[PDB]
């Protein structure tokens, strides 16, 4: 529940890799499909994530991920540090399933699915809850 | 100062292009570097941005940007109307500059630069001040 805290895993779905990332404390989300399974991606997907929320710790169900010198480089600079119960990868895929047949691009049924996500209430939705917990926690 | 306003824009940069979204209430930006001007990239940008945030109207300072079939498919499906002061993109364009020398790509120069910018106080950082700015308006 320390609200610095975010899991980081890649699936696989049609022949494509989706990095996703959890926000453990709220359930928020975000993805990308990314053409390789690579540290690179990491590393500057990382990044992105890092400049937009406060991201003190990581945690991944596969820790050869974050190893290599360029994810390094990234939480280096970043200041963030790796930490050593989801399972949204499952729910998440399932919500592509649904909408999958509405797009052409894996992509775009991706982000639909990353933004039913977010926004579903079961009653704040995860969209809330990230930002009331990072708010309050900055006062 | 309405709390669902977005700015969104092109730059040029390097031979290449980046998108840009600002919230006008915080002075909070995302970018991508993107190959290629294109209503296509446009629409899926807005809909990473709109499962993100809560987004209901989006300013450009292009309109013609938004004319395509693709980013209104983007606008209908997550909602949003357009609405018809930064600059930031001479800001953002300021700390890419800076920290241009550091990166071999681009993508990761701006992306540099975006967590900067978000970061820097000046007393509240612009990512502090979307999160209090959204929660405050939940409830
Ligand atoms: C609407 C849309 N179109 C395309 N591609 C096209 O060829 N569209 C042409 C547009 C002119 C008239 C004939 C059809 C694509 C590829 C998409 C989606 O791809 C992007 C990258 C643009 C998001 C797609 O993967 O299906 C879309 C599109 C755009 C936004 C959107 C949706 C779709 C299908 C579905 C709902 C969410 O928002
Ligand atoms: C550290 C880093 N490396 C590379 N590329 C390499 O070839 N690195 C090899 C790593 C093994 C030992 C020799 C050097 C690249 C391309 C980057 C950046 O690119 C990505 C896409 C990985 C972000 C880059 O554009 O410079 C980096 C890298 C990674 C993270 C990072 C920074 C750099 C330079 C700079 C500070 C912010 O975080």
């Amino acid at each position: 529940c320390s609200p610095g805290i975010w899991q980081l895993d890649c699936t696989h779905l049609e022949g494509k890799v989706i990095l996703v990332a959890v926000h453990v404390a709220s359930g928020y989300i975000e993805a990308e499909v990314i053409p390789a399974e690579t540290g690179q991606e990491t590393a500057y997907f990382l990044l992105k994530l890092a400049g937009r929320w406060p991201v003190k710790t990581v945690h991944t169900d596969n820790g050869s991920n974050f190893t290599s010198t360029t994810v390094k480089a990234a939480c280096w600079w970043a200041g963030i540090k790796q930490e050593f119960i989801e399972s949204m990868n499952k729910e998440l895929k399932k919500i592509i399933g649904q909408v999958r047949d509405q797009a052409e691009h894996l992509k775009t049924a991706v982000q639909m699915a990353v933004f039913i996500h977010n926004k579903k209430r079961k009653g704040y939705s995860a969209g809330e809850r990230i930002v009331d917990i990072i708010a309050t926690d900055i006062q």
